[PDB]
RNA sequence: UCUCAGC
């Protein structure tokens, strides 16, 4: 069965709308024109005289036409006339079919895009906000909007509606004062810029500054107009510079002035900040029990609008009034196998105090290493190391006096020297101090750490030793990384899968270097899944996946003189709408693989697609509180479609947990789907830079972490000697 | 890098 047992049924709701699934009388139809006029707007323009015959309740896409009751002739001929052409245009009706499952669903988006449109939202981005009552937040010149996500889709239970509370952070002063901050260029490059007056949501595309606003433009027949003109002409306001740099967009012309503009979308600026997060981030981030009410009361307002009301009635599908209610099933929490002892979770499902006084399994010995700092941080890196000599002998690890190595100065070229003179073949790991965070020397000194020399680093920022409360735990965070860098795993959960690897694929988007994207590939190493050999792909992935996973099948081999039986694929990283393209094109790449040897070697594969900005929202609830669900909650049923499943492995503090979609796309594994959800679970512990559940599991988020390293500091593929080793935290 | 129409 798609539906797995071992869990306990917890009362759980999602947000999701049942759709009437009565839409019958919706016949298809087709329109044909012996004068092909190519304009669609045209066409319907045309055909609009024509309105009468049918009614407001149409859909004339181009080409079909939906109608909520029978055409009145199927072969009915009739003559259209054109204001502009004026031939008597062909006039063409046809029964192609009552949509049986196909376009029933691009139908309801569209008159449910409609019905949005009629509540007075507006379309900024891809989902839709509101304006008329923003959330006031006069801090940091911010400025939050209401909004909703919503999609219709073929979900097992029917038709269902999503809907999730979104929100979008709009400047509440000027774009100008913005352009004051070009010397303290290539940041307004689709920023969803907005106008005040109208609140009419344009898109920016391209910036020419050879252009002034009071320059006149052809428009309306030869009627030229300075944009000082037609915006006081228009909406009767002034304008105070009139040596703006305009802002140009055209639909898929339009020189906008940045003085009536106003960005959406807190801009690298905002984002590379810790102050205007903590301050947006107490409205965006709704607790569970608000969101709620935030959905219930949408629905309150849908079945009040004379739009909305008469919408529904007319295509008669009846939207109901509360969200599903399911029975998702609770996974029983996982122990943690420690060294010597081990400790289940707890409910919350983190471990981060008892990770802190157990032994971890595998320590690696620090014997020699090194340290590099300078004179302004030399005695807070020596208390550092001082009492990082009394924190890893609590938790097994062993470490003794490094090579104190000090700097010349914070020039980049002085560490590099440094660490050249230094990297010999006798030494465990060379740990880095900085005074201040700068990706210039980061990058030019992980390339050589990660490229050149194959020594595995570990960057320590001075503002971190504070030398008055974050230290203790520093330091305990730090060894614990020092120790999984140098291949020691720390814990382990009981994964009864014999002899299986396990592979994590993950991708970086970029959009300026050359558009390579980036994948990681990461592969387990032992039948305890807690050495991960990693590899990296490129191409400007088609080739290089096949290549990484014979080499990884080659690394598990050296270690385990055999070969696994099964090969999980967690892959990540899909587009939205390729979620079918990697079931085609390469799961076949990873059974053509294989060849290269083995007795005709067959692995059980199995290729699952993990999904992370889905906008489900599965709320469990024990009496009438939506609160958040504890971690290890599995539903898979009545939401979900093609044997797939949602899973809530993310613990928040504040906010809603978004349940995680992986897809199994590909089933040859003879798991039944219980021991494949379950195993996705367990999984989700193996993470060594967050002693607790994770969202997606530790293959992919390894593998997120490796492309991103790659990607925005090395530029190239680190040295193969690195590989069995987990060089990259 | 202690860490999760409009112009
Ligand atoms: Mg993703
Ligand atoms: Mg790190």
């Amino acid at each position: 069965s798609q539906r797995g047992s071992s869990g306990q049924p917890v009362p759980v709701s999602a947000n999701y709308l049942p759709l009437k699934g009565n839409m019958d009388g919706v016949f298809k139809y087709a329109v044909g024109f012996n004068p092909p006029v190519e304009d669609i707007r045209s066409r319907s323009q045309l055909l609009n005289e024509h309105k009468e015959l049918i009614g407001l309740t149409r859909v004339f896409d181009g080409s079909t036409l939906y109608v909520p009751k029978r055409i009145c002739e199927q072969r009915l001929d009739l003559m259209s006339t054109r204001q502009t052409d004026g031939a008597s245009i062909k006039v063409t009706i046809s029964l192609v079919d009552s949509v049986k499952n196909r376009d029933v669903v691009q139908l309801m988006n569209v008159i449910f895009k409609r019905i949005l449109r009629s509540l007075k939202l507006q379309r900024i981005g891809r989902d839709y906000y509101d304006a008329n009552s923003p959330l006031e937040v006069p801090q940091h010149k911010m400025q939050l909007w209401p909004g909703y996500v919503t999609a219709i889709n073929r979900h097992e239970g029917g038709l269902m509606l999503v809907l999730d509370v979104s929100h979008r952070v709009m400047k509440t002063d000027t774009a100008l004062d913005f352009l004051y901050e070009l010397y303290h260029f290539k940041q307004l490059v689709g920023s969803v810029v907005l106008t005040r007056y109208n609140n009419r949501t344009y898109e920016i595309d391209d910036i020419a500054w050879d252009k002034n606003p009071r320059c006149a433009f052809q428009d309306h027949a030869g009627s030229q107009i300075t944009f000082v003109d037609y915006y006081k002409r228009a909406y009767d306001l002034d304008i105070t510079d009139l040596e703006q740099p305009l802002l140009i967009h055209r639909p898929k012309m339009v020189c906008l002035v940045p003085e009536l503009c106003a960005m959406t979308g807190l801009t690298d600026a905002a984002r590379s900040d810790f102050k205007v997060m903590k301050d947006l981030a107490v409205h965006t981030r709704v607790p569970p029990e608000k969101r709620a009410e935030s959905f219930r009361k949408f629905i309150q307002r849908l079945n009040t609008t004379k739009e909305a009301s008469e919408l529904l009635h007319s295509w008669g599908l009846v939207l109901d009034s509360r969200m599903l209610d399911m029975q998702g099933r609770r996974l029983p929490p996982e122990k943690i196998l420690f060294k010597h002892s081990s400790i289940v979770a707890n409910m919350e499902a983190d471990w981060s105090r008892e990770c802190l006084k157990e032994h971890v399994i595998s320590a690696v010995s620090l014997l020699d290493w090194a340290v590099l700092f300078v004179r302004k941080d030399q005695g807070k890196a020596t208390d550092f190391v001082n009492m990082l000599s009394k924190v890893c002998p609590p938790i097994g690890m062993e470490v003794h006096e490094p090579k104190m190595v000090e700097v010349v100065n914070d020039r980049t070229e002085s560490y590099l020297r440094a660490l050249r003179e230094l990297i010999a073949p006798r030494l465990q790991m060379v740990v880095i101090v900085f005074p201040t965070s700068r990706d210039d020397r980061y990058s030019a000194v992980k390339k050589l750490c990660c490229i050149e020399s194959p020594i595995p680093s570990q960057v320590l920022i001075a503002r971190t030793i504070t030398q008055q409360q974050k230290l203790r735990s520093v330091a305990q965070k730090v060894a614990l990384q020092m120790n999984a860098k140098l291949g020691g795993e720390l814990w382990a959960v009981e994964i009864p899968l014999k002899s299986c690897m396990v592979v994590g694929i993950d991708v970086y988007h970029d959009k300026s270097y050359g558009n390579k994207s980036i994948a990681g590939f990461v592969a387990s190493t032992n039948p305890s899944f807690t050495r991960w050999y990693s590899r990296t792909a490129m191409q400007e992935l088609i080739h290089e996946l096949k290549l990484c996973m014979q080499a990884a099948l080659k690394k598990y081999n050296e270690m385990n003189q055999s070969l696994p039986e099964r090969i999980i694929v967690f892959r990540d990283g899909v587009g939205e709408g390729r979620e079918e393209y990697v079931s085609e094109f390469e799961v076949p790449q990873f059974n053509s693989c294989f060849s290269i040897f083995g007795e005709n070697y067959c692995p059980k594969l199995a290729v699952v697609v993990v999904q992370k900005r889905i906008t489900t929202r599965i709320f469990g609830r024990s009496g009438h509180s939506y609160d958040n669900p504890p971690p290890g909650v599995i539903v898979d049923h009545t939401i979900t479609k093609s044997y797939d499943f949602y899973l809530v492995s993310q613990h928040v503090r504040q906010g809603t947990v978004s349940p995680t979609y992986y897809r199994v796309i590909y089933d040859k594994s003879g798991l039944k789907p219980d021991h494949l959800q379950r195993l996705t679970y367990k999984l989700t512990h193996m993470y060594y830079n967050w002693p607790g559940t994770i969202r997606t599991p530790a293959p992919c988020n390894y593998a997120h972490k490796l492309a991103f390293l790659v990607g925005k500091s090395l530029h190239r593929d680190p040295a193969h000697e690195l590989s069995d080793r987990l060089f990259f935290l």
